[PDB]
RNA sequence: CGGGAUGUCACG
DNA sequence: CGTGACATCCCG
RNA sequence: CGGGAUGUCACG
DNA sequence: CGTGACATCCCG
């Protein structure tokens, strides 16, 4: 193969592509983009317990990543967009060097701020919530720029890019969920493959809504997904053998409050909370009173 | 190591953006735009030349690219769009294999008719050009979706997808030309980089004002070009050393007659090609004289 | 050179 | 429906 | 849980 | 102008 030789005298075009490992999610960055192309994690029950605290970590470039195709932080603030993380910080409470490194902008893209901590965030708990009906829990997520018709027939990919590097702003955020029940067991492998809109939603639509087939996503995104994973074998609907249903404006608000306290440190705040619990409406369950009178100390 | 295990279990996902080696050219494939990333090729003096021909040829899909992530003609006939070759098929006369490859779908963008066969073409031609001048060149050529300013300051990438398959319609096509003069001599390599709207062009612009740097084009597309180059050495921008001058409309034209001098069947197509290089106010060069006198007579026997 | 419109025969 | 190879013609 | 606005100290 | 680790305060 002389020719090829020549050929490849200076070298192939680098695209950046091979997967970058750490110590809790993988990922693959889109150096054109400045985003994750996908992120690869998985949870269990014994990774999200743990003392790894949140407000100790910063968003902060990814060292690994050339400054060249990478994202800064000047790029997302102020930019009427969020940084939002694909890999959870709060699946990596077991560990402080795995939540830190969720913070790298290699794993996070801009997002809609009602979206970041609302629907999508109700969706991160889902998978959490996974793992107590699941020993291992896989989850893919990533970034999706997708097509849209307009009256003249034709279709129209549109997306935006803040800062100076243009970050580009996702149209739709992708999460792709392997369940197996018991690491002894062969039950059917639960899948299901999701795309939502990088917008506020609500509490109105259920998750199942925003459900896709795998391989459409992997048409949508041109990646193939768990290769591994034998298709031939018998795999079900994770909607089917769970509930794929999100918390409702009752549950939602009465978690956030619940966790709330917990880095309360003054009895002030946690005045507020009752107060503005009284304002939502809310009837406040027993587990927060049972977590409201120990934390008065 | 055995936290990864876990992670791996079931395989990362899998980008295809592995190269992909043929008889004279490579490239990475975009799995979700349906087009080549990066294609790179090497030319010289040798291989431009050969009996292989284009009309023997045909657009398909490349073989080993799953069907899924695929684009298929369908996508490309009707859309208002050409079928854009990246690795030019005039750079591999020499292998009829070689030119066939080059068909594939996996070497082929969606590209303004006019700019396909104008000005784009004129710059394929210039880089087989500079083989009369360096005996080695290689050249990266791939699509570009850059963003756009809107009034209001929003910056905005747009681009068209065609066909079922949605393959995606770049708003610019870049070139990156790395030439050597000789394989024994330590002369600097000259380097230049282009990067051109997917729009119709004429003969005024001049190649140098689609000129950028390395870095600015590798910050567009994400890539870095050249790996193994030196940055550090000396390099020399291609259009100091050379000409990076595109034909002009009289020798264009001219050169695009002599060509079909060659399909030339009968002697009244072959006068047709030289009434129309008249009626256009050119006069043929000596080397077209030649060609279609020798042209000429050669269809005037078998007559 | 770069893109297109067509026909015919053979065979899966 | 597709796969090949031979051919005719058009445009810039 | 998920995102933002501010401070004091320390070092390069 | 860049890296680490303390702190209080807003919002859904
Ligand atoms: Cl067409
Ligand atoms: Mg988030
Ligand atoms: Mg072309």
């Amino acid at each position: 193969s002389a020719e090829k030789a020549v050929l490849e005298q200076f070298g192939f075009p680098l695209t950046g592509t091979e997967a970058r490992c750490y110590t809790n999610h993988a990922l693959s960055y889109d150096q054109a983009k400045r985003v994750p192309r996908w992120v690869l994690e998985h949870i269990s029950k014994s990774k999200i317990m743990g003392d790894a605290d949140r407000k100790h970590c910063k968003f902060k470039p990814d060292p690994n990543i050339p400054p060249t195709f990478s994202a800064f932080n000047e790029d997302y603030v102020g930019s009427g967009w969020s940084r939002g993380a694909m890999a959870p910080a709060g699946n990596n409470k077991f560990s402080s060097k795995a939540m830190a490194e969720t913070f790298y902008l290699s794993n996070i893209v801009p997002q809609d701020f009602d979206n970041n901590s609302g629907y999508w965030n109700r969706i991160e708990m889902y998978c959490r919530e996974l793992t107590e009906r699941f020993e291992d829990v896989w989850v893919v997520s990533g970034p999706l720029t997708l097509p849209q018709t307009r009256g003249d027939g034709k279709k129209i990919v549109s997306y935006q890019v803040i800062g100076e590097d243009n970050v580009a702003v996702p149209s739709h955020l992708y999460k792709v969920i392997l369940a197996r029940r018991s690491s002894v067991s062969t039950e059917p492998l639960a899948l299901g493959a999701f795309v939502v809109p990088n917008e506020a939603i609500g509490f109105q639509p259920q998750l199942t809504e925003f459900q896709v087939s795998l391989q459409d996503l992997e048409k949508l995104s041109g990646l193939v997904f768990f290769p591994h994973l034998d298709r031939t074998s018998d795999i079900r609907n994770i909607c089917s053998v769970d509930t794929c249903k999100l918390l409702d404006f009752q549950e939602f608000t009465l978690y956030l409050s619940t966790r709330k306290i917990e880095g309360a440190r003054s009895v002030l705040r946690l005045e507020k909370i009752m107060e503005n619990l009284k304002n939502a409406e809310i009837e406040p369950d027993d587990y927060f009173m049972s977590r409201y009178e120990k934390k008065l100390e």
